[PDB]
């Protein structure tokens, strides 16, 4: 079975730490992006998200609320396991923007994709 | 301010509602979608999420965990207030479906929009 | 049987001619964009996609070439027609900017949706 | 510089040929997928793009037709340049599917990441 308790790293460098998941399939966790708007202002970020449960290779969303920015990522995805036990989390993101008023709404929204291994 | 906490529908008539934002922007609520894969299984689904706190036009983001299927949505936006107090949630969504493994994960992410409005 | 041919405007305000559909579904046209990340700058620029010739709903894509700027934007999307004749093409796209090397390859693709309706 | 012109491959294992390229940055070519809806019926299927001409890294959008669905594929991408002139393809894809009528609209857009790299 696949829990995203632990620590993970992505293809870009940035690290992620959850912590336990409940029976609801809720987590917290941390978030260090390798990657910003603004480099220089990055700082570690709280997580929350849910994950299901009964799934041997569950599906999962969650959000990250960045602490240097007005900004907010949310990420989905699977966890896979590999006939050799090896885990991977294949995700996708979108990455909103703070916009002064709905005529810059369209612009607000980045989209992307992530992969994650354990870190150990 | 445009506040979340409440009772909201968007353009293809699902509706939900967010209880009371902490100190941190953390927020739970339940998601009734009108439209599902399988409409006839569809059931009451909880959200997780964070908003950003001291903007007036807050960006966000929340998980569904579908009750009723091995998928997860999540959905990030801004809430806008114009010139009279009326609120709007302008949002983007992905759709995660549950895939037998790696291979398959390319098919996996459905992306859409949705407008939200007050309820009441 | 619903047409691409003619003259659209979506939810934004921004206009597009597309020209006559070829035997391939191969078709060209121009673009007048409402918004920008600089309005100043908005030129017309050309657009070229295909869409499906035996559907009666047929979907479609079309690449628009940016004159003003280094960026590319590619629409699909679905012509409905309703019980009175009335057309709408439901849309995604996804804006492409250029930016320096792969390592900020990341924050290249914004994504959104527009409807257009017929002009006239 | 980066001219589309030649054949690709990505890392799901598909093929493209993309032919000569106009002074309009206008090109077509052919898309072999590893990967589909209904694997059993793929077939080779068109395409057809513009690039920017100027830039070295330019910025493009292709349309895909299948030849064996009623779904349409758009790409949208930069090519980067290497310090050892390696050219990679960094793209993003939406799938159209063609759904019945407008109230299935929401669930008929896929979106994806695809990497090339040149056949020879």
């Amino acid at each position: 079975k696949c829990s995203l308790t632990g620590k993970w790293t992505n293809n870009l460098g940035s690290i992620m730490t959850i912590r336990a998941v409940n029976s609801r399939g809720e987590f917290t966790g941390t978030y260090l992006t390798a990657v910003a708007d603004n480099p220089g202002n990055i700082t570690l970020s709280p997580l929350l998200g849910i994950q299901h449960k009964r799934a041997s290779q569950p599906t999962f969303g969650f959000t990250v609320h960045w602490n240097f920015s007005e900004s907010t990522t949310v990420f989905t995805g699977q966890c896979f396991i590999d006939r050799n036990g090896k885990e991977v989390l294949k995700t996708m993101w979108l990455l909103r923007s703070s916009v002064n008023d709905i005529s810059y709404d369209w612009k607000a929204t980045r989209v992307g994709y992530n992969n994650f291994t354990r870190l150990s």
